Formats: C-alpha cells, sequence, structure tokens
C-alpha cells in the first residue's frame, strides 16, 4: 500500500542498531587502549603513549561521527513519523526538506551508504526527495 | 578555583533531563495541532458539501499552516534529539577521560534551536551553561595522556 513508510522505518531503525553496535565496540576498545596507555606511561615509554593517545583521538572522533549518524537517522525516522500524519490528514506524501538533507549526510557515512543510496531513491520515487495545488489537493477528503 | 563547589560533569545528566522535558512539550504541541487538524478536516468536508467554496478555501489555508506548524515542530525535535545524542557522547568521552570537550554538533542544533515561539528562552540558558562547561594543530594527546594517567605524563 502506502506502508513503504513502515518498511523504511524498519530499515532506518535497523541501521541504527548497527550504529549502536559499532559504537559499543569502539568504546570497548578504548577501554583497553586506555590501560595500555597507563602501563606504557608507568614504564616510561613516551612513544608508545603518544601513538596510543592518537589511537584514542581517532577513537573519539570515530564514535562522534557515529552518533552524528544516529542523529541524522533519527531525523529521518521522525520525518517518517510525520509522513504517516501528512497521510492520516490528506493521503499523499510531501517532499520534506528534512528527510532530504538527512538522507544526504547519511549516504556519505563510510560503511553504510549502499542501502542509504537505495532508500534515498525509493523515497525520491514515492515523491518525497530531490501550495496552490495543495489548496486543491487538500480539498480531497471530500 | 579554591575549595570551589561545582557540579561534577553531571551537568550532562541535568541538561539531558531538561532537553528530554522540552521534547515531551513538543510531542504535546504536535499532538494538539494534530487533534485540531481532525476537526478542521470535518469542517472542510461540510463546507465543501454545502458549496461554500470560500470557506473550504480558507479552512485549507488553515490546514497548510497546521502542517507547517508540525513540520517546524518535528524539526525542533530532531535538533533536540541531536543534543541528546551529543550528551550521550559527552558521557562517553567522560567514561574514559573524565572531562567534557567541544562539539560542533551540539552547537548548531543548540543554535538552530534557540528560536522564539515557545519558552525557548531556556535554550539560551542551556546554551550558556554549556559554553562555560566547554562544550560550546593540537595539544590533544597531551591533554589526553594527562587525563588518562592522572596528570603524570602531563600536558605541553
Amino acid at each position: 500500500p502506502k506502508e513503504l513508510v513502515n518498511e523504511w522505518s524498519l530499515k532506518i531503525r535497523k541501521e541504527m542498531r548497527v550504529v549502536d553496535r559499532q559504537i559499543r565496540d569502539i568504546q570497548r576498545e578504548e577501554e583497553k587502549v586506555k590501560r595500555s596507555v597507563k602501563d606504557a606511561a608507568k614504564k616510561g615509554q613516551k612513544d608508545v603513549c603518544i601513538v596510543l593517545a592518537k589511537e584514542m583521538i581517532r577513537s573519539r572522533k570515530a564514535v562522534s561521527k557515529l552518533y552524528a549518524s544516529k542523529a541524522h537517522m533519527n531525523s529521518v525516522l521522525m520525518g517518517m513519523k510525520n509522513q504517516l500524519a501528512v497521510l492520516r490528514v490528506a493521503g499523499s506524501l510531501q517532499k520534506s526538506t528534512e528527510v532530504m538533507k538527512a538522507m544526504q549526510s547519511l549516504v556519505k557515512i563510510p560503511e553504510i551508504q549502499a542501502t542509504m543510496r537505495e532508500l534515498s531513491k525509493e523515497m525520491m520515487k514515492a515523491g518525497i526527495i530531490e501550495a496552490e495545488m495543495e489548496i486543491d489537493r487538500i480539498l480531497f477528503e471530500i
């Protein structure tokens, strides 16, 4: 039907489980690296420390960019929520500007981008990606 | 400074609570507008059926304005959700460091968020609190080594 929404929610929600997992793993790694940095410091190995430290910055930045993604995705889920409404009201989808720039800053995250490119399209074709007709359009619940 | 008495970086839990609170508000306002669209709909129906063209027309302009009201709202909620995640991140950063740090993410959301229609004066206050905290090429590693080693391989 017009339950594309419910499918896309599920996928988005799916991709968010992955992001959670990715972030849960990196953090578990930072746990260890932090201990390494401690030992290395105690044994006075300056250079092992400097390197590891860099490992951490890289870690933090990685996680950050992940949460960025989770947010962009959540932005899309919300838009999906809203779509149901724009329907429950009239019965069409509306080119949301919101679910368009989010679904733009997401096809750019490293790993996941193949699905996101594929969803962006399905979305573009249901006609929510890329009034005086609406004032007429809306008059369709008559 | 001296025997100060600041809140520990649980300023994050506090801001989380408030952001979360404002999001219940938003949910509320969306729900109310939705509920009001239901009625305006019935109204538009009758007014069409009875040939009152001019009335449908205006009830329509009413309808569009609702829809945008909800849009702008869900927008804000996304923003808020972005700040919430940023806080989760800050907790993350603290879990291993124990000290907040910048965030061009929780800065722009909390920029676009300090709009006017609503009690969104609080957002201007959080905004403030957050800067003082220190949330809104490098000495990163030094600060880091110092963080992780309890000031033993200090900063430059």
